[PDB]
């Protein structure tokens, strides 16, 4: 007697929840560390300058709003490509890639996870960093491929457990995807280091692997975009034909406007155009074609000089403003007498930390304190503010001292 | 060797390329009956002025671009569902639905897809119109359904083949689901008078059959979007519980920036709260949030007396243009001393229209005339205008007599 009797109601999102016990605390001195999008020192939704100039431009040069290519903005394909690889890319010069614009990061990774599955016959399995992106294993999924995991946190030191990685990659069969956040990675902020890097590419294209990448920060992470995409710059030298997801959510402040890319690195130009027309073939009964208005005006940024310096130095503010949280919050927990080892939260990089905070402390956290956080120890550091980091360095301490 | 030197190239998009052979062609007397978009009366593009002054009003407000909910903005949807029911449906009064943000209408269509793939257990099968969108069958097969076929399409009088449309329907299989052009069918512009749909919702009813509307056109079908969405509501009215796809891209010319939305008509509010969740949770994995410019200026004409006022005259302006070239494209026809029945041309609904030519004909209009058109028979009305109908009718005499 109904369609619908069998469906059953859904998990409640731990994230949502978490920023809905926030709004509902009372107490004036409460911090929302939960919130997963930058927020500026008074802790309001930040709208880049350079981003508003080029809907003022975008506005006065009256523009239709017909339909794009089911592979997106031309021009903003070859700009995004661009920032990804640096300009003078022996990739680009002899155009042995494809680029098609996305629905933000996600719908790269849905693209690509798609394109996986149709066309990678060698392997149905992809390897994740423990911990991932909570999201990478269902879009994985609901695509049709494996997950598996390979170690990269280690708890133990709040860093990257290098030997552990390494030793899980050698193990992956060959001719597997294995999933690499290019930089910042999420949730735990934790990356490796230059050396580290080129040891998994050695790796990678010694084990005969197939490098998937994931960057949503490029600029945003560190301040500098070519530091950013150093490693994803240096696996394709190395001689390793990546795929690549980019996100304009974070740097350039247009989360809702869902701009993105999904890249192809190819042997040449003759096998990017059979790669980027079954990539249309997917992309057509998903939604069609993506929408105008973030990649119109991510692509008037990226293609006037002028404007895509100013952008680049509001990256670095606000690639700062984090830096100097995280610094400023281990200053505040020394000054307050903590004896444990602090470095990590300034070791990671981009606005997740993993704290090593046990669940209880993050309990307590919320009870005594009011600072909202999951129960993993993360911490959006996005919500610290000059204003409030000395009360959360207080209130850290009390917990753990 | 590559990880992709087995990736075949895909095939041409045909569409594409008689819209591409149509640029090419130095015919000052060419006609583009491809183009699979609105067209105004030069030919041009038309952003709508009330979308302008939506726009303009947006701007003024200064607002952030941050993340929408995973369904979207909730005042968008909230309008979109009085727009497809009518404001005092008990459906609304009850809340006994749910409607979620898309990505357009195919966006919709791909959602709803996933969720009977993953939730309607009483069947793998799709039944679509014979002929339908040519995307509906790789969108629910990506999805994970099957599709099968009703006639639909009468060649013979180029109308509603309603005995055998009727017939098909009645033998479906219990508990399948059933897809339903709303209005202006594509790519026949052939409707079901509402005589013919009561008969359809009654074996629907009979047979127990899951109804699937896809409404890409209330208003730009007939100029009256109560007309248009009548047969939905009579479905509902019915005791159906349908769900429902709805398109922004065509009635308020926002193609681009895609806007549309899914609804599931339930038997309860309870029930609605249940199927939400798991929209919710397929919705994550595909694009994590939808894009909010559209959504902006739709949920702002929908909620204003006197932008919604404009906005329903201009829908009118454009489906009477489109009614007034199907007038005069019999008339001349007429004029020109043809004998073949034409009614057909004006019997049926919307921009797309099936004129019973047959490919060798459509190769003589491409050839010798410029006119530039699909080998199904299929015209873009939106690519007539006052200026070249004269011409159209000629060219179509020409090859006909
Ligand atoms: C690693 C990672 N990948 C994908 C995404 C999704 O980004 P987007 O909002 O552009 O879909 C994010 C941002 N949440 C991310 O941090
Ligand atoms: O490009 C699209 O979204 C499809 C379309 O209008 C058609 O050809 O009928």
């Amino acid at each position: 007697s109904s369609w619908w009797t069998h469906v059953e109601m859904g998990p409640p999102d731990p994230i949502l929840g978490v920023t809905e016990a926030f709004k509902r605390d009372t107490n004036s001195k409460k911090m929302n560390l939960g919130v997963g999008a930058y927020r500026d020192d008074n802790g309001k939704p930040y709208v880049l300058p350079s981003v508003r100039k080029a809907e003022a431009q975008i506005a006065a040069k009256n523009l239709d709003k017909e339909y794009l290519p089911i592979g997106g903005l031309a021009e903003f394909c070859k700009a995004s490509a661009e920032l990804a690889l640096g300009e003078n890319n022996e990739v680009l010069k002899s155009g042995r890639f494809v680029t098609v614009q996305t629905i933000s990061g996600t719908g790269a990774l849905r693209v690509g996870a798609s394109f996986l599955q149709r066309f990678f016959k060698f392997s149905r399995d992809v390897f994740l960093p423990k911990p991932s992106w909570g999201n990478h294993t269902p879009i994985f999924r609901d695509a049709g491929m494996q997950l598996q995991g390979y170690r990269y946190y280690d708890p133990k030191t709040c860093g990257f457990d290098f030997s552990g990685a390494l030793e899980d990659i050698s193990k992956i069969p060959e001719q597997s995807v294995l999933l690499l956040h290019a930089c910042a990675h999420n949730p735990t902020g934790v990356d490796p280091r230059p050396e580290q890097w080129k040891e998994i590419a050695s790796v990678v294209k010694k084990k005969n692997l197939f490098a998937f990448f994931d960057m949503a920060y490029q600029g945003f992470a560190s301040g500098d975009g070519d530091k950013d995409a150093w490693a994803v710059r240096h696996f394709i030298e190395q001689g390793i034909n990546v795929c690549l997801c980019q996100s304009y959510a974070k740097n350039m402040g247009l989360y809702g406007e869902r701009v993105g890319a999904f890249t192809v690195v190819c042997k040449d130009a003759e096998e990017a155009k059979r790669v980027e027309s079954q990539l249309k073939i997917l992309i057509r009964p998903l939604y069609s074609n993506p929408p105008l208005n973030g990649a119109r005006i991510a692509a008037t940024i990226l293609t006037s000089p002028d404007l895509r310096k100013q952008w680049l130095q509001e990256v670095k503010g606000m690639a700062d403003r984090i830096i100097s949280m995280r610094t400023q919050l281990v200053s505040n927990l020394k000054k307050e007498g903590s004896s444990h080892n602090w470095q990590h939260i300034t070791d990671q990089i981009g606005m997740f930390c993993f704290t090593g905070l046990k669940p209880e402390q993050v309990e307590r956290l919320t009870k005594e304190f009011s600072v909202y956080m999951t129960k993993d120890g993360r911490i959006s550091v996005a919500g610290v503010t000059s204003g409030n980091v000395g009360y959360l360095a207080h209130a850290i301490h009390q917990v753990t001292k």
